[PDB]
């Protein structure tokens, strides 16, 4: 089997991407944030504290003839950006882009943090990291991909995120029309439960390539590119007037600037992030200070190849017995 679904930015800055997912019988379609940095599929629901729902579409398990309470199971998750959610668990039928899993754990939120409430466009998350990170207790549950894997034509999914435009998540096949040149595959460590890999270096604009190992995770659920302070300082030093602002929470730059590109290495291959991808717009409405899309990972504890990086590439998440990651230009 295979599946193919379009993923759409939630706003004009590509702050996140939503993908429609069918849950239950008859189908209830919710727009979920596909997140390769976590492993829970959770949804706003009829059980979510009413004051914490503000415009989201909810899953109502009592209206699904295939929903079953997973008796005794609870979940609770906290994300790197400080947001959180928790609740109980149902199993139900879940379909993405024509690919159907029966008996999928659908985690129903009883509580969500304010960041989730305030984002009316995101109805929940669909985790695509390794199932060892799943938070369901006392019986850990499998991700959608893990459940689908044996049925797929090939045990893979791909992320093809757009810049200020829709893109695609495919399951079970590689669309050879979706990228240019060849796909360069690179090793993955699953020891922390993430799609963790090692970039071979970077360049700023038309500058020379610096060969250096940068360990980090491929994370579709993180907006920006978080890299070591040395790398980030080297990038912003090429933008006149750019500076790190404690008050704002990172690097900002004059909105009058033209941003240089940023290149990252994948083995001997190179992925170029155009400068415009690094512009996240005025820090507040009307400001001439703009927020940067490359930020320091210092004090996150990990480097994160988030959407800023991933949207410059066609990315293969290969879930074979020994997982790997593939990157192609597009």
């Amino acid at each position: 089997s295979t599946g193919s679904a379009t993923t759409t930015p939630i706003d004009s800055l590509d702050d996140a991407y939503i993908t429609p997912v069918q849950i239950g019988t008859p189908a209830q379609t919710l727009n979920l944030d596909f997140d390769t940095g976590s492993s829970d599929l959770w949804v706003f629901s009829s059980e979510t504290t009413a004051s914490e729902v503000d415009g989201q579409t909810i899953y109502t398990p009592s209206k699904s003839t295939t929903a079953k309470l997973l008796s005794g199971a609870t979940w609770s998750i906290s994300y790197g950006d400080g947001s959180s959610s928790s609740g109980d668990v149902y199993t139900d039928t879940v379909s993405v882009g024509g690919l159907t899993v029966t008996g999928q754990a659908v985690e129903s939120a009883k509580k969500v943090s304010s960041s989730f409430t305030e984002d009316s466009t995101i109805d929940g998350l669909l985790g695509l990291a390794f199932s060892t990170l799943n938070t369901v207790s006392p019986t850990q549950q499998k991700t959608f991909f893990d459940n689908a894997k044996a049925s797929l034509d090939s045990p893979v999914f791909t992320a093809d995120l757009g810049y200020h435009a829709p893109g695609t998540y495919n399951f079970g096949f590689i669309d050879t029309t979706a990228y240019t040149g060849s796909i360069t595959y690179t090793a993955v460590s699953t020891k922390q439960g993430f799609w963790e890999w090692t970039s071979t270096g970077y360049a700023v604009g038309s500058g020379t390539f610096k060969s250096t190992s940068i360990d980090g995770i491929a994370d579709t659920g993180t907006t920006l590119l978080y890299l070591p302070a040395t790398v980030v300082s080297a990038y912003w030093a090429q933008v006149s007037g750019a500076k790190s602002s404690s008050s704002v929470g990172g690097y900002v730059f004059p909105c009058s600037a033209t941003l240089p590109s940023f290149t990252f290495g994948v083995g001997s291959a190179r992925i170029v992030i155009p400068g415009d991808y690094i512009d996240f717009g005025p820090i507040s409405t009307g400001s001439s200070s703009c927020f940067g899309g490359i930020q320091s990972s210092a004090g996150i504890g990990i480097n994160i190849f988030g959407d800023v990086a991933l949207k410059a590439a066609f990315v293969v998440f290969n879930g074979a017995t020994t997982p790997t990651l593939g990157f192609a230009s597009k």
